[PDB]
């Protein structure tokens, strides 16, 4: 009766599914969400993980950790680590050439390796599954980006082990998304698959060839610093200029106000994926002044148009590297929460001369969904 789970340990949002009784169930968390921010907050009395960690970042910025995936399996001296450090409000230090994050927890100075932070997220996902299933969960498939190296892969497996999971297999995110749609189980014949994965922090284009169930990654392109959080930042800039005009103050040096604004921006952005208009409502944003306004989809689309358009160059480069024409791609699959933006879908579809996109599985859940299938395969006979 033991079920294994599939876990997407994502840069910004993680997700857990289980293959049970015909179907794959993606599990809702402590606040009812099907994805969970990869955030851990250390307070005076609690260690919070996920949504409650993210929501109290405004008030406790130095002890609220995120982006651990960006440190995992790297050295402190790496140029990408030193660059990313300038943008984080939590301290990163060096221990034996390895990054650790430094925080205050229960009034005490503590340091943790990136795999320890990631194990806390994986422990939450494990317990989330246990609450739903009403039984122990001891086995998992965990996904990683196609470009992860061996030491990044081992360090992710260790995060799993530290969380009490026996890791059945570390599989690539784009391969998991293809498995989610059964693309490796369409009989004989090679197929070429393009995975367009636009997440919260990273953009990944992968060209896969599938034959007799064997996956080969033909090409990858993208940008590790393009994702939903950049669309949030465009909205943040728009609304701080609107706050200036409406209320006569610049809030660009008040970190707390900018963080509260960022939260309200991300919500508004999500609403614009299914409505043409969204309100933005924040009590006491700055010096006790409330900020209540709205924005159209069309205006959000203008604000990010260069960013959206830029996602097509990597698609083209990847196809070039794979030595394929776009008409030779059998399947295009939407992955990542940012591919729920209607304009992003229109841009990709027009690029593929009107080809229908695989998007029936919620793009932010597709990786966990394929991992769940794969975990079931590996538990089987
Ligand atoms: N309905 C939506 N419309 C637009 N963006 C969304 C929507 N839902 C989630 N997102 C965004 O998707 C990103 C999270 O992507 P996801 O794939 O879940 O995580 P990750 O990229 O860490 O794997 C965030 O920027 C989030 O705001
Ligand atoms: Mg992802």
């Amino acid at each position: 009766m033991e079920l294994a789970v599939g876990i997407d340990l994502g840069t910004t949002y993680s997700c857990v599914g289980v293959f049970q009784q015909g179907r794959v169930e993606i599990l809702a968390n402590d606040q009812g969400n099907r994805t969970t921010p990869s955030y851990v907050a250390f307070t005076d009395t609690e260690r919070l993980v996920g949504d409650a960690a993210k929501s109290q970042a405004a008030l406790n910025p130095h002890n609220t950790v995120f982006d651990a995936k960006r440190l995992i399996g790297r050295k402190f001296a790496d140029t990408t680590v030193q660059s990313d450090m300038k943008h984080w409000p939590f301290r990163v230090v060096s221990e034996g050439g390895k990054p650790k994050v430094r925080v205050c927890y229960r009034g005490e100075d503590k340091t943790f390796y990136p795999e320890e932070i990631s194990s806390m997220v994986l422990s939450k996902m494990k317990e989330t599954a246990e609450a739903y299933l009403g039984q122990p969960v001891k086995h998992a498939v965990i996904t990683v980006p196609a470009y992860f190296n061996d030491s990044q892969r081992q360090a992710t497996k260790d995060a799993g082990a530290i969380a009490g999971l026996n890791v059945l297999r570390i599989i690539n995110e784009p391969t998991a998304a293809a498995i989610a749609y059964g693309l490796d189980r369409r009989g004989a014949g090679e197929r070429n698959v393009l995975i367009f994965d636009l997440g919260g922090g990273t953009f990944d284009v992968s060209v896969l060839s599938i034959d007799a169930g064997v996956f080969e990654v033909k090409a990858t392109a993208g940008d590790t610093h393009l994702g939903g959080e950049d669309f949030d930042n465009r909205l943040v800039n728009h609304f701080m200029e609107e706050f200036r005009r409406k209320h006569g103050k610049d809030l660009s040096g008040n970190k707390r106000a900018l963080r509260r604004l960022r939260t309200a921006c991300e919500r508004a952005k999500r609403t614009l994926s299914s409505s043409t208009q969204a309100t933005l409502e924040i009590d006491s944003l700055f010096e006790g002044v409330d900020f209540y306004t709205s924005i159209t989809r069309a205006r959000f689309e203008e604000l990010c148009s260069d960013l959206f358009r830029s996602t097509l160059e990597p698609v083209e480069k990847a196809l070039r590297d794979a030595k394929l024409d776009k008409a030779q791609i059998h399947d295009v699959v939407l992955v990542g929460g940012s591919t729920r933006i209607p304009k992003v879908q229109k841009l990709l579809q027009d690029f593929f001369n009107g080809k229908e996109l695989n998007k029936s599985i919620n793009p932010d859940e597709a990786v966990a969904y394929g991992a769940a299938v794969q975990a079931a395969v590996l538990m089987g006979d």
